[PDB]
DNA sequence: GGTTGGATGGTAG
DNA sequence: AACGCTACCATCCAACC
């Protein structure tokens, strides 16, 4: 089984470079402006010339500007980056019927029937990289291994425009040598818990009682790691389907006044519905993000599709429920649509 | 005890 | 001196058979 994984390099930044070639070289920071006050926001991403200097995703713009005050700060334009993504994904289908679009800039390709061995995959990888640079002038990174996880890990190791193979031996090496914290699916909480149990490599999940691991990190993460560590992880490449469409927005100021939060909720509803486009949801959720940045939601599932007017009623009924059941001030409000017909 | 849906939690783009 | 947003799957807990 041979999986080729494709991840696009500093994608949003790079799309802007392509669209405005004058940007080439200069440090570019793609931003999300919450709009609260002038320069309030966070960084979606930055090119390598800014990342170079600590300007990474998630940091506040202000804090980025402290580091690189002369960088080019651009607002996010997801719909553009989306289009470009869409075109690249279509380019990738010329290489495999079995293709799993993972996110806005990742795809796993099951090439097991398309090449004999890793040499040929490597050659196919080079070919794909050129085809993308050819059509869309985006540079990407290709990771190759025996399953999805190690394909991705391969690409992490190659990242800034590259192609890496992980043969059967190197998989075994990384089971012993690779930091478990750097295993796709393991975020800081789990890494903390695992290190708090004394596990820093994949191998030492085979040294513990299964019910002990199952106790800390939950059943799934346990059964996951073990499956990897046993050189056994083999989850198939499968078409993914958008399961929800929604939108949440930062209010100008925290509020608990229903009438003050409403327009923000409705702006979100109108934007969600616009993004639904033929897709009819039977479930709605109002999502509130509180003062202290915690997430609170109440939803409802109908035996039918939800009309625009029904969203208008129910989102209000549900926001009212958040205000009754939670004392905190609300900072962000939004809506989330799901369970499609 | 197993399934199910609602709420939350964790993860990664 | 303050700090975005989208969305996936798993878990938790309680109703229910
Ligand atoms: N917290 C994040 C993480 C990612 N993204 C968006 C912008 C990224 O460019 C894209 C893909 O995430 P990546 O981690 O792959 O980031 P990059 O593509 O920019 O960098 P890299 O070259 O490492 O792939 O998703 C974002 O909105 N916010
Ligand atoms: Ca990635
Ligand atoms: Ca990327
Ligand atoms: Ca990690
Ligand atoms: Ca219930």
């Amino acid at each position: 089984g041979i999986v080729l994984f494709v991840d696009f390099d500093y994608f949003y930044a790079q799309v802007e470079e392509v669209l405005n070639p004058s940007l080439k070289g200069k440090p570019v920071v793609v931003c999300v402006f919450s709009g609260r006050f002038e320069d309030s926001g966070a960084v979606a991403t930055a090119n390598y010339e800014a990342r170079k200097f600590g300007v990474k995703a998630g940091i506040p713009i202000v804090e980025a500007k402290k580091i690189l005050p002369n960088a080019v700060y651009l607002p996010m334009r997801k719909e553009v980056y989306q289009q470009v993504s869409s075109r690249i994904m279509n380019l990738l289908r010329e290489y495999s019927e079995k293709i799993e679009i993972a996110s806005i800039d990742e795809a796993y390709l099951d090439i097991s029937d398309k090449v004999r061995d890793y040499r040929e995959a490597y050659n196919l990888g080079l070919e794909i990289k050129n085809k993308i640079l050819e059509k869309e002038k985006i540079t990407v990174t290709v990771g190759i291994s025996k399953n999805k996880v190690f394909a991705k890990i391969a690409a992490d190791m190659a990242k800034p425009n590259g192609i890496k193979v992980i043969d059967d031996e190197e998989v075994k090496r990384l089971i012993r040598e690779l930091d478990i914290a750097d295993v796709p699916g393991i975020g800081n909480i789990t890494a903390e818990k695992l290190k708090k149990l004394g596990i820093n490599k994949l191998v030492d999940t085979l040294s513990i009682e299964f019910d002990k691991l199952k106790g800390m990190i939950g059943e799934a993460k346990a059964k996951y790691l073990i499956s990897l560590a046993r050189d056994e992880y083999n989850e198939p490449i499968r078409t993914r389907v958008r399961k929800s469409i929604g939108r949440i927005v930062t209010m100008k100021r925290n509020s608990r006044n229903l009438e003050e939060i409403k327009p923000y909720l409705f702006r979100a509803i109108e934007e969600s519905y616009y993004k639904l486009d033929k897709r009819i949801p039977k479930a709605i959720h109002v999502v509130a993000v509180t003062e202290d940045l915690d997430i609170v939601s109440r939803g409802r599932t109908f035996p039918h599709g939800i009309s625009k007017e029904t969203a208008y009623s129910e989102s209000v009924k549900l926001l009212q429920k958040i205000l009754e059941e939670d004392e905190r001030k609300i900072r962000r409000i939004g809506v989330r649509f799901s369970k499609f017909i």
